[PDB]
């Protein structure tokens, strides 16, 4: 995180690099800083340094722009704007100028921002736009085509053009152009799918200190400027603190869930505007405002707080544009693999140079042949194969209805070994059923009431009717499902005239019915709502203040989790057997929410939910979705660990885990309960063995106590723990972080608004109730069920196998072609000119692009894909396949030598001037069929991929190439002219060649099958490793020798 500043000699450095002609590799290597400094006009003075290099320990360089009003030196890094302060000499982030600003200051910013201050803050903070520039086509060409690989391909094109191999040069050019086009299309789509999301362009009203009215574009906003919000509704131009009125918004673009959320005006007072503690008082960029009410004045006034990239949406966009490096390695071993391949290539080109020197050839031709061989070693289709494989996988996922912002994470799904779920919404149905309400008398519960409609007028009925954040939107109430079903159960239909405190936020009317019963005593009267305190998952609570045409004083009603609410209630109002009866309902799997009240003596949220008194419990059913038990059973069958992380009660979570199969029968479960220290001793960490493998379940506060007071025992709990309950979102992301610390590949599926942090922290985050692509999590599904989890895993495995099948095959292709030409070099032939074109484009490129189209296996398995190219089976398969191919080619050559008809090539004339000569044709035919054979063999089916005959384009390609090659052998000759073949004029020997290559086909398949069948057993019997690289496996073993809980 160190920034170093540096100010005719640069042209000298450029000329030196050009003369060297490969200085870019040195500057793209361990010593890039030295070259940069030598070619940057070094000058440490930051005030004068126009260039700055930042190191984050990784190495980035950026200019220093200067904007004038007088002078302002700023620079952009990672999308964030930093500016230079003359009074400090250092660089400070734009977001940190107005840090610690007090809420009273935000309120005093109610008045306008003058045009002078507007332009000053415009120059400082820049325009209010999340800038994702559109790249001109030549910019993309210079960005992508400029790299060592394509430069080497251009060199190969030049070299093969030098020796009159026009066709081969042209086809290499075509392959490179196709690869560049595919990379460009991938990058363009990647930029466009993000740019289309941040498209905010609309006029907004803002009031000046004088005139108090002006319409400006969304980009013309700056921090500290007020904003008149549109009461009809619409998108939010930028991040602003709500200063006046109330707002109903739909912030699904950065939260996942699409339920309405209530934002109340910022509470006036002294203290910093955190923007995270006041999250309920802030409107975020790119969020739809369902409505905005004033209740105190003409307009709903907000104050712009942060604009541009520093907004939360801007931060997520910045993360997407510059993602963090992947923690889990995918290969991290290809250096040794390509080193071994290069070793083989060098041992081959040594033979090439030696045998060429053996015969009479000019030294220039000798070096030309050597460089030709080296160019043939490198295949030009590798980047195209990678890109098309990734595009195919992403298209498959999109066709299944799952969208990934950046497909680079797809392969992570192929090596997930732990998946977290949240109970409500994802595992269970979103909706709820109100089973009933349990009331109190003064300190003793009463029988459950099925329909709350039949309650008498009193605190409980009023609390059920009034305590929520429901709002009518187009003749339909909307809000939390819990609140909607509760109010439906009561029947009190949602409907100025301030009673005591302020203007009423809402009014409720009791349903007219029972002329005798309802008016039997105190007929119901409508109830007005004065103050509302929205619900937040961090504090399991919601407080409302209400009055009615009676109401000698107002009344505050609090709805919350039973444990926390009972803690807040008056101790003598809570019955002694609260815990057991709550278990009696939660152990049955019911969601239970407590209602309490206090009569206010005629307002910050703290003084409301204080000396409360229990009114009752609300028991409501919540059933598992019908496609969660099979998914959990499949995941557990494949030894993929499944964990529940939820903010609900521990008893309900345990019951749901038992029902959905996370805790199958005959699997003992313990409850871990750590008591907070009471100033006499630490937590005891009590264990309660439950009654119908080892499983542990613990709530949020005990999890925090274990984290902060038993660090030694934390790994064992995390390894054995499966059901975590009553966790705040912060605790959820903390648990994900801890699981990752144990070297787990942690994926997660979540509903919204309490999983966003955990979803982002997770290696593979999935959001369910999302219409389309979102910046909420790396992956997002359209359908709402857990079934998306296995497919993302399966495709990932299908990718990991598929990628390997490319690196294998194109390596085989890289080297099976390498040996063939060497054989010809030993006989002084050079494999023809159009023959190279036939080998590459007709046969190889089409197969390489088509082989990755195959889909996933449609079922999971316990066998994980490999994680290294240089494993024993892979290298063994490569070597044995090379032995088979070399044997076939040499046998063909030796048999062709041993025929009645034969005339050796005229060795005194260099190729291609001696073609077809009866040796080039046979080697070429064998090589072509060998490429097809290798392609067919490398492309496996089970357990990860479908059988080869699934993707009908690839199978059709294989069939057509085989047919045209067979024709090329079994005809008097139709392409033998252009391909320079000698037209073997007998119908007997060519049939023998066909039989021999059939034997080669059979040999390759039997070889690969025998390897797959036998080598794993040999490795199990031979080298008994006892893997301990990952800490969680070590902990699993240690628990296996002896469990920690007795
Ligand atoms: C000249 C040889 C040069 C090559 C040197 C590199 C050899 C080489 O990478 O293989 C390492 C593996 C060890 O095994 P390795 O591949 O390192 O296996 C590791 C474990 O499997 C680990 O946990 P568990 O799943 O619990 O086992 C996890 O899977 C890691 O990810 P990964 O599996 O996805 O890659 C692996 O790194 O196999 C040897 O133990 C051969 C050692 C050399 C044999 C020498 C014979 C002469
Ligand atoms: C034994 C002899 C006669 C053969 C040597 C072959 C050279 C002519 C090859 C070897 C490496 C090649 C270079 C490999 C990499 C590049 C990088 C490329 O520039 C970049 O894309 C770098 C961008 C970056 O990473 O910042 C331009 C072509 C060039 C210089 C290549 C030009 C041709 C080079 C010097
Ligand atoms: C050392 C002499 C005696 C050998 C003569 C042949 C060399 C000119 C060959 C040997 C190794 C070859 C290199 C082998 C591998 C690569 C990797 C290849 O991939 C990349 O480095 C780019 C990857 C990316 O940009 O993502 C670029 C060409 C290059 C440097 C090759 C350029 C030509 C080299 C230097
Ligand atoms: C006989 C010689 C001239 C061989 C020429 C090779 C072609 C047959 C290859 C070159 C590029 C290939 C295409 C490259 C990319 C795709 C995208 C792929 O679809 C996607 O992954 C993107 C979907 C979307 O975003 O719409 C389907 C295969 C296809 C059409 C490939 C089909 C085969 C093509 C045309
Ligand atoms: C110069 C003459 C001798 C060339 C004659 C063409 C043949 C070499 C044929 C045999 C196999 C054919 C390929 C077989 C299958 C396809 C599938 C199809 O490509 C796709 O994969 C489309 C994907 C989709 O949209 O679903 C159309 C072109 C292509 C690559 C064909 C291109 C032409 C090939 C290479
Ligand atoms: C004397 C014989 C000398 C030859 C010795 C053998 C050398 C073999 C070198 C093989 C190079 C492998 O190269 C590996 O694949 C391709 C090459 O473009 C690169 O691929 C990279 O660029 C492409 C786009 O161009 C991206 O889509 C891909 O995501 C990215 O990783 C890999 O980053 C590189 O690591
Ligand atoms: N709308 C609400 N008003 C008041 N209390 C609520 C509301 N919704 C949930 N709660 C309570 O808050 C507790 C935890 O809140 P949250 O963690 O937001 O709910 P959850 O549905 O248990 N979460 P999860 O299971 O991870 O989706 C729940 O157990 C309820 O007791
Ligand atoms: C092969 O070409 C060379 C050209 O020099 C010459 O020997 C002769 O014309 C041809 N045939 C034989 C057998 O050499
Ligand atoms: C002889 C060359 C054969 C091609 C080998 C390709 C292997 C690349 C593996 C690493 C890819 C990610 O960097
Ligand atoms: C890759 C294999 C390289 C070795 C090729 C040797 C060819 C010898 C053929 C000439 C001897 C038969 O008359
Ligand atoms: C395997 C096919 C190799 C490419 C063949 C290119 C020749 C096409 C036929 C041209 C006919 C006119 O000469
Ligand atoms: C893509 C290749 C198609 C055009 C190839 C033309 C070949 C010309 C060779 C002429 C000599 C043999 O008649
Ligand atoms: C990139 C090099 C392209 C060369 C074009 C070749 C066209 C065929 C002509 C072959 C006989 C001169
Ligand atoms: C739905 C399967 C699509 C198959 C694509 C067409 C394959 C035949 C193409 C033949 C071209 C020569
Ligand atoms: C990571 C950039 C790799 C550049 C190619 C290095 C080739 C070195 C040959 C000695
Ligand atoms: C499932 C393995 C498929 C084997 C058949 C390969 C294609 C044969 C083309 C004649
Ligand atoms: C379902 C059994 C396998 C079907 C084979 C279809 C492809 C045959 C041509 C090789
Ligand atoms: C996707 C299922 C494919 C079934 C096999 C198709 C065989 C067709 C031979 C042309
Ligand atoms: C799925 C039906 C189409 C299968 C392709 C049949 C072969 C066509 C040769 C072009
Ligand atoms: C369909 C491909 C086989 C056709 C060959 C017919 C003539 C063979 C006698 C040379
Ligand atoms: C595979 C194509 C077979 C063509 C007919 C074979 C005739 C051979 C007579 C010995
Ligand atoms: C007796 C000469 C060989 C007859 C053909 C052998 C079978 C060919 C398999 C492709
Ligand atoms: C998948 C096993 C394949 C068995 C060998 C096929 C030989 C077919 C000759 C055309
Ligand atoms: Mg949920």
């Amino acid at each position: 995180v160190r920034l170093s500043g540096y100010c005719w000699r640069v042209i000298g450095y450029h000329v030196v690099v050009w003369m060297m002609a490969g200085i870019p590799l040195l500057l793209f290597r361990w010593k890039p800083l030295w070259g940069v400094r030598l070619r940057l006009r070094p000058c440490n003075l930051a005030h004068a340094e126009t260039l700055v290099i930042e190191i984050r320990d990784q190495l980035f360089t950026v200019q220093v722009q200067t904007e004038a009003i007088r002078v302002l030196r700023y620079y952009l890094f990672q999308g964030q704007r930093y500016i230079w302060i003359e009074t400090q000499q250092a660089f400070y982030q734009v977001s940190l100028l107005d840090h610690g600003r007090s809420c009273d200051d935000v309120h005093r910013s109610r008045h306008g921002l003058s045009l002078q201050d507007q332009m000053v803050r415009k120059a400082i903070y820049g325009p209010n736009v999340i800038s994702i520039p559109v790249k001109s086509y030549p910019q993309l060409l210079v960005d992508e085509a400029l790299n060592p690989y394509y430069g080497f391909q251009a060199f190969s094109i030049a070299l093969w053009l030098a020796d009159h191999y026009y066709w081969y040069a042209l086809c290499i050019f075509l392959i490179s152009s196709i690869s560049i086009c595919l990379s460009l299309y991938k990058t363009r789509k990647q930029s466009q799918t993000l740019r289309d999301m941040v498209k905010l362009s609309m006029r907004v009203c803002v009031c000046r200190p004088g005139g108090e009215e002006e319409w400006v574009d969304s980009s013309e906003l700056v921090p500290g400027d007020c904003l008149v919000l549109p009461q009809e509704g619409g998108l939010m131009p930028c991040d602003a603190a709500l200063v006046a009125g109330e707002c109903m918004v739909n912030e699904s673009s950065l939260t996942g869930e699409s339920i309405p959320v209530l934002k109340t005006a910022l509470p006036e007072g002294l203290g910093p505007y955190c923007a995270e503690t006041h999250r309920r008082h802030t409107l975020f960029c790119g969020t739809l405002i369902l409505q905005a009410r004033a209740y105190v004045g003409p307009h709903v006034l907000a104050v712009v707080t942060r604009t541009g990239f520093c907004t939360a949406k801007g931060g997520l966009v910045s993360s997407i544009l510059h993602p963090r490096p992947i923690n889990f390695k995918f290969y991290k071993h290809s250096m040794k693999f390509v080193a071994a391949l290069s070793v083989l290539a060098l041992l081959g080109t040594i033979y090439s140079i030696f045998i060429l020197y053996r015969n009479r050839v000019p030294l220039n031709e000798i070096v030309i042949r050597a460089l030709d061989l080296v160019t043939v070693v490198v295949p030009p289709a590798l980047p195209a194969a990678m890109t098309v494989c990734t595009l195919y996988a992403q298209s498959r996922l999109r066709r299944q209805g799952i969208f990934c912002i950046h497909p680079l994470r797809i392969n992570l799904g192929g090596k997930l070994q732990l998946v977290c779920f949240d109970k409500t919404g994802t595992l269970t149905e979103d909706g709820l059923d109100v089973m009933g309400v349990v009331p109190l008398k003064g300190q003793a519960f009463l029988p459950l009431v099925p329909e709350p409609r039949r309650l008498p007028v009193g605190p409980l009925l009023r609390a059920l009717a009034t305590c929520h954040a429901l709002s009518r939107l187009q003749d339909t109430p909307v809000g939390d499902p819990m609140d909607l079903k509760m109010v439906e159960s009561t029947g009190w239909v949602l409907e100025a005239d301030s009673a005591f405190g302020t203007q009423v936020l809402a009014v409720m009317r009791p349903p007219l019915w029972e002329p005798q019963l309802q008016a039997m005593e105190e007929p119901p009267v409508p109830v007005s709502v004065l103050h509302r305190f929205p619900f937040s998952s961090a504090l399991q609570r919601m407080s409302v203040v209400v009055a009615w045409p009676g109401a000698t004083q107002p009344e505050a009603y609090v709805k919350g989790s039973p444990e926390l609410v009972a803690g807040l209630c008056n101790p003598e109002t809570v019955p002694t057997d609260f815990a057991q009866m709550l278990q009696s309902y939660t152990a049955a799997g019911y969601r239970v929410v407590a209602l309490a009240s206090k009569p206010l003596p005629t307002l910050t949220r703290d003084t409301v939910e204080g000396d409360l008194s229990l009114l009752g419990l609300l028991v409501m059913r919540n059933l598992l979705k019908p496609q969660t038990t099979p998914v959990i059973q499949a995941l557990r069958r494949t030894r993929i660990r499944a964990v529940m992380v939820t903010g609900d009660n521990l008893q309900t979570a345990v019951t749901v885990a038992r029902g959905c199969g996370m805790v199958a029968p005959q699997e003992h479960l313990i409850i871990v309960h750590a008591t907070h220290p009471e100033r006499g001793q630490p937590a005891s960490l009590e264990f309660l063995p439950m009654e119908s493998s080892r499983h542990l379940a613990l709530s949020g506060p005990t999890f925090g106590i274990i984290v902060k007071h038993f660090p030694k025992l934390l790994p064992k709990v995390l390894v054995q723990g499966t059901v975590f309950a009553r966790m705040a979102p912060e605790q959820k992301t903390e648990l994900v972080c801890e699981l990752q610390k144990l070297q787990y590949c942690v994926g997660m599926c979540g509903d919204g608004a309490n999983d966003c942090g955990a979803l982002k922290a997770a290696d593979v985050g999935i959001s369910l109730s999302q219409a389309e692509a979102s910046v909420v999590s790396p992956f997002t599904s359209s359908m709402a069920s857990i079934e998306c989890v296995p497919m993302v895993i399966r495709e990932g495995r299908c990718s990991l196998d598929t990628s390997f099948s490319v690196f294998k095959y194109m390596a085989l292709y890289s080297l099976t072609q390498f040996i063939s030409v060497l054989i010809l070099y030993t006989i002084n032939t050079n494999l023809g000119d159009l023959q190279f074109l036939a080998i590459d484009l007709v046969i190889t490129t089409t197969v390489a692009v088509l082989m990755s189209r195959t889909g996933p296996a449609l079922v999971l398995g316990r066998v994980r894909p490999p994680g290294a190219l240089l494993s024993v089976p892979v290298l063994s398969s490569l070597l044995l396949q090379m032995v088979l191919v070399t044997g076939v080619q040499l046998g063909g050559y030796f048999l062709t030598l041993a025929q009645p008809w034969f005339v050796p090539l005229n060795r005194t004339v260099a190729a291609p001037d001696n073609l077809p000569n009866y040796e080039n044709t046979v080697v070429f035919s064998l090589s072509s069929f060998q490429y097809l054979i290798l392609a067919a063999a490398v492309s496996k089916g089970a357990p990860f991929r479908r059988p080869l005959y699934t993707n009908v384009p690839f199978l059709v390609a294989l069939a057509l190439l085989s047919s045209v090659l067979v024709g090329l052998v079994l005809v008097p000759g139709l392409l033998q002219g252009p391909l320079a073949l000698r037209n073997i004029t007998d119908t007997g020997f060519k049939l023998l060649l066909l039989g021999l290559v059939t034997l080669n086909f059979v040999g390759a398949f039997m070889l690969e099958s025998v390897l797959d069948q036998c080598l794993p057993a040999c490795l199990r019997r031979l080298r008994p490793k006892r893997a301990s690289k990952k800490r969680f496996k070590q902990l699993e073993r240690e628990l296996a020798e002896q469990p920690w809980p007795p």
